[PDB]
This record gives C-alpha cells, sequence and structure tokens, in this order.
C-alpha cells in the first residue's frame, strides 16, 4: 500500500483529492527534530495537506521507511518554502538521499519555486528495486552554509509497476528517474485520483509547454469510445491520455510549412527518456498520417521510418508510447538546458494526410554516477 507522510503532521488528514495523510513520526529515526507549522498560506495551495505542516532539520536527519525489496517505487517529495519558527526559507540549502542515489544537492525550495512561479513543488522520483526492505531517506543541511537548515512538508512512497524497459536512442529497467514533466497532450489536467494503476500520478495539460506560434488543434475520441490497450498495461497511462491528443490539423499545407513545437526547460549533463504516448482515434488506416519527430533539431523518427501510430498499433483506439533518449549539454545550440519537440508531416511514401499528432507525454531524468541532483534555476 502507500505511504503517504505528512511531516510534522499531528494527526492524519485528507487533502482535497482524498488522498489520505499519516503523520510522518513512525518512520522517523532521528530523534529531537523540530515539527512546525507554517505561518503562512498561500492562496494557490489546493490543501493545507501536507504542506501547512514541515520538519525543520538543522543537522542531519533520516527516515526509514519499509518497502519490498524486489518492486520498483515512486518517491514523492513535497516543499511549501514559507516561513517555518521564524527563519528565512532563502537559508535553506540541502541534500536528499535515497539509499546511496543522491536526489537533490544544494537545494533551494524557494529559489525554484520563484523561477517557476510556483508557492510549492512535488519532486518525483521512479528508484529501481534496491534489493533491501528498508527506504533510507536522508536529508542533509548543507554544510557549506553556516545558516543553512533542511525541511520537508510530505514524503510518499508508491510501489509501482516495472514501466520502463528500453529507449530508442538503451536499457531503462534499473535506471532510477526524475519526473521532469508529464502531460495529457490535447486534453485536461488529471489529477492523481483519476489516474490508472492506482499511482496518483498528475496529468498536465500541454499547452504552457507549446512554443511554435501554430498551436495545432486539439482532438477528443467520441463519445463511450475504448481505449483498447491490449498487452500495454492500464498503469501506463488513463484513458483520457489517449482519448485526446493536439495534432496539426486539416490544412495540410499549413502543416507542411510548421512544426509543432514544445520547448523544456531541464538540467544540463544527464540523459533523458522522451515517452510519447500515441493512439488513433480517428483514422483506421496505415499511411494515412505519416509524420517525423525531431528531439533538440535531430531526427528521432523520420527519413525513412516516420511515425505512423496505426503502423505501430495495428488499429484504432489502441494505445502505445515510445521512448527517445536524449543526452542533453552544453555541446549543443542554446545553451544545454532545453529539450526541443517538434513534429511534421511526412512526405515519404505518399500518405493520405499530411498531419501530426501526439497524445501525451513523459519526460524523465536518468540518473549518472547515483546522482540526479542539478543546479536551482536562476530566479
Ligand atoms: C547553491 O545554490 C545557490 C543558488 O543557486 C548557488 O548560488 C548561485 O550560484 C550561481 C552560479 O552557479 C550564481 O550565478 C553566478 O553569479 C556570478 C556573480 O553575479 C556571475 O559572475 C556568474 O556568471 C553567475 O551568474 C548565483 O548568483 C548564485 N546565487 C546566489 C544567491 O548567490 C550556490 O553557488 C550553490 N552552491 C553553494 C555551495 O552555495
Ligand atoms: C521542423 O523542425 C526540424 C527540426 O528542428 C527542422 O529541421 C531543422 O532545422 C534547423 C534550422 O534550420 C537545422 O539546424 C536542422 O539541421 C534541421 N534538422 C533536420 C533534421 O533537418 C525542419 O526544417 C522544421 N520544419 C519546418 C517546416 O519548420
Ligand atoms: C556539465 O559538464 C561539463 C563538462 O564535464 C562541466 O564542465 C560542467 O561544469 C557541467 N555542468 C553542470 C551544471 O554540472
Ligand atoms: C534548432 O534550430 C532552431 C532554428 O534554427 C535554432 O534557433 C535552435 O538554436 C536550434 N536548437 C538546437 C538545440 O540546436
Ligand atoms: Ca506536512
Ligand atoms: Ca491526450
Amino acid at each position: 500500500q502507500d505511504i503517504s507522510l505528512s511531516c510534522g503532521a499531528s494527526e492524519p488528514a485528507v487533502d482535497q483529492d482524498k488522498k489520505k495523510w499519516e503523520p510522518d513520526t513512525k518512520f522517523l529515526k532521528t530523534p529531537n527534530t523540530v515539527h512546525a507549522p507554517a505561518t503562512y498560506q498561500d492562496p494557490s495551495l489546493l490543501s493545507t495537506v501536507p504542506y501547512m505542516t514541515s520538519r525543520i532539520f538543522t543537522a542531519p536527519a533520516t527516515y526509514e521507511i519499509p518497502v519490498k525489496g524486489d518492486k520498483r517505487h515512486m518517491l514523492r517529495l513535497h516543499f511549501y518554502p514559507s516561513t517555518y519558527t521564524g527563519l528565512n526559507i532563502l537559508d535553506s540549502y540541502f541534500s536528499v538521499a535515497a539509499n546511496d542515489l543522491t536526489l537533490l544537492s544544494n537545494f533551494s525550495a524557494a529559489i525554484t519555486c520563484q523561477a517557476l512561479t510556483q508557492a510549492y513543488l512535488v519532486r518525483e522520483y521512479s528508484l529501481a528495486p534496491s534489493e533491501k526492505d528498508v527506504l533510507s531517506i536522508i536529508f542533509t543541511p548543507s554544510d557549506k552554509h553556516p545558516k543553512a537548515f533542511a525541511f520537508i512538508n510530505g514524503i510518499e512512497v508508491i510501489p509501482m509497476p516495472e514501466l520502463f524497459d528500453t529507449a530508442s536512442l538503451s536499457d531503462t529497467k534499473t535506471a532510477n528517474l526524475q519526473t521532469m514533466f508529464r502531460l495529457n497532450v490535447g486534453g485536461q489536467d488529471i489529477p492523481g485520483s483519476q489516474d490508472s494503476g492506482g499511482l496518483t500520478r498528475t496529468w498536465y495539460n500541454d499547452a504552457p509547454y507549446i512554443f511554435s506560434a501554430g498551436l495545432g488543434v486539439t482532438l477528443q475520441a467520441s463519445n463511450n469510445f475504448r481505449i483498447d490497450y491490449q498487452k500495454m498495461p492500464v498503469s501506463t497511462a488513463p484513458a483520457d491520455v489517449y482519448k485526446t491528443a493536439r495534432s496539426q490539423g486539416p490544412n495540410g499545407d499549413i502543416n507542411m510549412k510548421s512544426n509543432l513545437t514544445w520547448m523544456f526547460q531541464v538540467d544540463t549533463n544527464f540523459t533523458y527518456i522522451m515517452r510519447l504516448h500515441f493512439c488513433e482515434f480517428q483514422l483506421a488506416k496505415i499511411n494515412q498520417k505519416v509524420f517525423n519527430i525531431f528531439i533538440n533539431n535531430r531526427t528521432a523518427q523520420g527519413d525513412t521510418n516516420p511515425a505512423d501510430i496505426l503502423g505501430w498499433t495495428g488499429g484504432k483506439g489502441i494505445p502505445t508510447y515510445k521512448d527517445y533518449a536524449i543526452y542533453v549539454d552544453a555541446n549543443t545550440g542554446g545553451g544545454g538546458e532545453e529539450i526541443s519537440l517538434q513534429m511534421t508531416p511526412s512526405t515519404f511514401g505518399q500518405p493520405e494526410y499530411y498531419d501530426s499528432q501526439l497524445n501525451g507525454l513523459e519526460i524523465f531524468k536518468i540518473d549518472t554516477m547515483k546522482n540526479l541532483a542539478g543546479p536551482n534555476p536562476k530566479p
């Protein structure tokens, strides 16, 4: 079952999306640590749980959470940078490790939230099977900052399926991942209560990430259309991801003159998995919608093997996804902190229409040298 801990809470509670949270107390091994309420409630909080209570650590502190050693787990860390016991939140710098994996280092939640124009954030990780029955989560105030403290508002550990296998360049089954982005392309926001697999992932509409002048056209499956998952685990992504899409639209000439373009800020010197979710719910035949996919200006799917969703799936309403790996560094145009995803029709093989489509997108950072931490953004 899920372990969803509100750090510093004094009693169990439920949030706005029906998620049950328990106090952290029984899992925190380090004694005599401060628990404190936030003394300001940002209007953008969707709930006071778990955000209005925190732990404050002025020395290292360790949680020990029981887990099954053979299972992958999602780990979520919830941060609400605000005022706690009168401390300056800008003085908080710390690291977080999950066993031997560094998740965060020199982390400033305040600077990160300021750069995002957010009041709180969640950092989500997928941890490979550990072969240990305890997950140790260690918070370490920065020893480079005399005034540093660590803080944490909530910690979740959720067992999850082995949803990762390989990526078009690589094996990702044993990778430890950070979730960078999770989008329901062309569709509505999906709260965790509506996610598949009991995974309580949030899927966000993709419009804020579109950087082409043309926003394309959004598509929705017919009423009572059924997604026919077949061998794809339903936990991969919920049906509303596949029942909605962004396409370029009905005007093939406009489409051939543009790329549909999404842009994402990420950390340099990592490889990322771009998981593109697809489901054709309008067309019925191969070679009707055939498109090129570019990632950071390089062909991910194109030339003589362009993307054709029905080519991949064999049928209307059958979902799929394709994983593409991209290494991001400064030996690149535009500074090494971005991923661009672009689509445009292919002229290869004389398709019936000239269009492109995407139904969902997830971007995951792969661990390097047992680290996933990047720098704080510019404020
Ligand atoms: C911990 O994180 C903080 C906050 O991200 C780091 O401080 C920031 O460090 C960056 C460099 O990565 C500073 O930017 C640089 O500033 C100088 C002077 O203006 C400029 O010459 C550079 O071109 C660059 O822009 C940034 O200003 C700085 N922020 C603050 C508030 O000082 C810090 O270095 C990290 N590590 C440690 C151990 O403190
Ligand atoms: C769609 O996007 C692709 C990928 O960014 C464009 O092709 C690139 O164009 C840039 C800038 O001229 C070049 O640096 C890359 O070498 C090109 N990549 C490839 C694989 O050709 C493509 O021309 C764009 N199409 C439209 C219609 O804008
Ligand atoms: C990225 O890698 C380069 C080359 O090793 C290094 O010089 C640079 O400091 C790295 N940047 C970050 C943010 O780690
Ligand atoms: C991709 O091409 C565009 C258009 O020429 C350019 O502005 C951008 O810097 C290029 N990006 C990369 C990552 O090379
Ligand atoms: Ca809390
Ligand atoms: Ca969708």
